């Protein structure tokens, strides 16, 4: 889904740990 691309996503949501 397109709801876990922020933090729920590792290499896709790495921005969560910017």
């Amino acid at each position: 889904v397109a709801r876990g691309w922020g933090r729920k996503c590792p290499l896709f949501g790495k921005n969560k740990s910017r």
